[PDB]
C-alpha cells in the first residue's frame, strides 16, 4: 500500500449564531452553494483530512461529533476517525482523518489563545490543532476576531497575538511562530473583516449582491485592503471571493441582509460583509491548489452561511535509509555562500543565524556576522563564506530536495530572534551554486530580508 504524495484537506468554517444545526449540512462538506463549487462527479470522493471550525457554537463536543461524523459516514459511506477536538468558550475546532490515515498521523497538538484585555477578554481569540502527516506538518487555526466595523485594527492585533502566543509544532522550533513551523498552514475563521462602505449605502449594496456583482465591494474589504498594506496576514494566500457575503443574514431564509442597528447589536450596522474567510501558508515550492472556496445556500439557521474551502496539499514519506535517521549521510552537504541579512533593526548588537530544519539532527548556530550600513540607513548583516556546512541526515536527492531550511537571525546580546524565514531546498540544480532568497518576519511583521547562495550536494 504506498505512501500519498497529495492529500486532499477540506476547510469549513461557521458562525452558528448560538442555534443548533438543521437536520441536514451535508452541502458543506460536499462544496456546494455559491463561489468555487466542487464538481458532482466527486460527491462519494472523501477528502483525506477534515478541519471544521466554528464559532458561537452552542452545541457540546459529542453533540457536534455526532452530527460531524454521521454527514461524512452518510456522504462518502466512510466512518471518520477523530483525530483532535479543542473548544475555547464557543470557538471549536474537529479535525477527522479517513481510517486509513490513522497511523501516519502523530504528534498531535492543541492550544488556544484568548484575546483582548479585562472588557474585551471573555470571548474572542482562537484554537488550533497540529499534527505530523508522514512527513509533512500541518497546522489549523480557527479564529474568532473583534466585531464591529469600526475594530480592523483590533482585529489585526488580534492576529498578531493569536500567531505569537498559539504553541502548536515542534517546540524545538523555539524563534519561530505558528506562521513558520507547518509545510502548510490553514487560518480561518469569523475573521470579522467588513465591508467599508457608508451606512447610506446598504440598499446599494443588497442590489450589487443581488446582481453577483462583487468587484465594488471587494474593493472595500477589509481584509483584502489591510492584507495588500501589508497590515495583517503577510504571506498567507487567499482564493478569489466569488460567493455573496456571508454575514448578516436574517435566520431561516438566505433572501434578506439584516443590516440595520439594534439593541441586540449594540446599535451597530452590520452591512453586509464577508466575515468567514480561509487563508493558507504553505513553504516555498511545496504543492498546495485550492480546488473549492465558496458558501453554503441551504443552511439557514444562523446569521452566517457555512464556508467551504478545499486544498490539495502535497505531502512527504516518513524518510528511513541505511544512515540517516540516527546519523548524518556524509554524501549530503547544504553550503549558505556570500550570505547576508537586510534589517530594519536600529540596533547596533552583532547578529547570528540558527538553522532549523528536520533534515538536520539538531539545529546549527553560525558564527556572528558582520555589521555595514546600507546606502538608505539599514543594517546589512554579511557572512560570508563563514556559515557552517549542514549535514543532512539522508543524502537521497528524493528526500533532500523537498525539505526546508528555517533560518532564524537572533542577536548576540539578547539571544531574541529579529526575524525568521524560510528557504526551500527544491532547487534547479546540485553541485551548482543557486541564489536563494527569503524575506524575514518577526511576530508576523516584516523586519528584513536575506539572501544568498546556496551549493546542495545529494547522493546523485
Ligand atoms: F484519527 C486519529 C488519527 C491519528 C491518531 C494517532 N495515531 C498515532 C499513530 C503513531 C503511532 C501509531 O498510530 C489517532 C486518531
Amino acid at each position: 500500500q504506498p505512501e500519498p504524495d497529495m492529500i486532499t484537506i477540506f476547510i469549513g468554517t461557521w458562525n452558528m449564531g448560538n442555534a443548533p444545526p438543521p437536520k441536514k449540512i451535508t452541502s458543506w462538506f460536499l462544496s456546494k452553494g455559491q463561489g468555487k463549487t466542487r464538481d458532482d462527479s466527486a460527491d462519494y470522493i472523501p477528502h483525506d483530512i477534515y478541519v471544521i471550525g466554528t464559532q458561537e457554537d452552542p452545541l457540546s463536543e459529542k453533540e457536534w461529533l455526532e452530527i460531524l461524523k454521521h454527514s461524512l459516514q452518510e456522504i462518502t459511506s466512510v466512518t471518520f476517525k477523530t483525530v483532535a477536538i479543542h473548544t475555547l468558550w464557543n470557538i471549536r475546532i474537529v479535525v477527522l482523518a479517513k481510517p486509513e490515515h490513522e497511523n501516519r498521523i502523530s504528534h498531535i497538538c492543541t492550544d488556544n489563545v484568548k484575546t483582548g484585555i479585562a472588557n474585551t477578554l471573555g470571548n474572542k481569540g482562537a484554537v488550533g490543532v497540529s499534527f505530523m502527516f508522514n512527513g509533512t506538518s500541518l497546522g489549523f487555526v480557527n479564529s474568532h476576531l473583534t466585531s464591529g466595523s469600526e475594530k480592523k485594527l483590533r482585529r489585526n492585533q488580534n492576529y498578531m497575538n493569536i500567531l505569537r502566543f498559539l504553541a502548536l509544532g515542534d517546540k524545538k522550533l523555539s524563534p519561530f511562530n505558528i506562521t513558520h513551523r507547518f509545510t502548510h498552514l490553514f487560518w480561518f475563521g469569523d475573521l470579522n473583516y467588513r465591508v467599508d462602505l457608508p451606512t447610506w449605502e446598504a440598499e446599494t449594496i443588497i442590489q450589487k449582491i443581488k446582481q453577483q456583482q462583487y468587484a465594488d465591494l471587494l474593493s472595500h474589504d477589509q481584509l483584502l485592503t489591510e492584507r495588500r498594506e501589508q497590515k495583517v496576514f503577510l504571506h498567507f494566500e487567499e482564493e478569489e471571493i466569488t460567493f455573496a457575503p456571508t454575514y448578516r443574514f436574517e435566520r431561516l431564509t438566505r433572501d434578506k441582509y439584516a443590516y440595520t442597528k439594534q439593541k441586540a447589536t449594540g446599535m451597530k450596522y452590520n452591512l453586509p460583509s464577508w466575515c468567514d474567510r480561509v487563508l493558507w501558508k504553505s513553504y516555498p515550492l511545496v504543492h498546495v491548489v485550492c480546488q473549492s472556496y465558496g458558501s453554503t445556500s441551504d443552511i439557514m439557521t444562523s446569521d452566517h452561511s457555512p464556508v467551504f474551502a478545499t486544498f490539495e496539499a502535497g505531502v512527504t514519506s516518513q524518510f528511513v535509509s541505511k544512515n540517516g535517521p540516527g546519523t548524518v549521510d556524509s554524501q549530503g552537504q547544504i553550503e549558505f555562500l556570500r550570505c547576508y541579512a537586510t534589517l530594519k533593526t536600529k540596533s547596533q548588537t552583532k547578529f547570528y543565524l540558527e538553522f532549523h530544519s528536520s533534515c538536520l539532527e539538531s539545529f546549527v548556530k553560525s558564527q556572528e556576522g558582520e555589521n555595514e550600513e546600507g546606502s538608505e540607513g539599514e543594517l546589512v548583516v554579511k557572512f560570508g563564506e563563514t556559515l557552517p556546512k549542514l549535514k543532512p541526515i539522508i543524502s537521497d536527492p528524493e528526500y533532500l530536495l523537498d525539505q526546508h531550511i528555517l533560518i532564524s537571525i537572533k542577536s548576540s546580546d539578547s539571544d531574541e530572534s529579529y526575524g525568521e524565514g524560510c528557504i526551500a531546498l527544491r532547487l534547479e540544480a546540485t553541485e551548482t551554486q543557486l541564489p536563494i532568497y527569503t524575506p524575514l518576519t518577526h511576530h508576523g511583521e516584516l523586519t528584513g530580508h536575506f539572501q544568498g547562495e546556496i551549493k546542495l550536494q545529494t547522493s546523485q
